[PDB]
């Protein structure tokens, strides 16, 4: 339902967080 | 109630933080 | 209730530091 | 009670939270 | 009990954000 | 719960971004 949806959907946005972090450090390491 | 409700505005604004850093990510890189 | 309500205000915040990050990106690419 | 306290300290983060990204918006907007 | 610890590590953190888009905005000011 | 550790999960990376941020603000330094 509506908030078993919505966990998901914080779940797959905090994995995206993540991937962009590393995407930054490693910027900022070049 | 409005759990799920916030939730998805949480999941929906960390997805346009993770872009934000992905911008700058290739921003430091021209 | 006021957890939902928090939680929608700590989105508002997220999505307000994904607007100022992403200026910042578009500053630093010049 | 124990959330309402965190419900408290979460406000209080939100309020610095604001007010650093007013700095950053007077950083970049000069 | 632990929804109001993770709403304090949650506080915890946005402020620990929020001393880092000051220092963003002061390394811009040189 | 569910809820709980996924806003553990999120403090985790507003406290890593924070640490990125810093960085940043050091390299917009030169």
């Amino acid at each position: 339902g509506e908030l078993a949806q919505a966990l998901k959907e914080l779940a797959k946005a905090l994995k995206e967080e993540a991937w962009a972090l590393k995407e930054l450090a490693q910027a900022l390491k070049g």
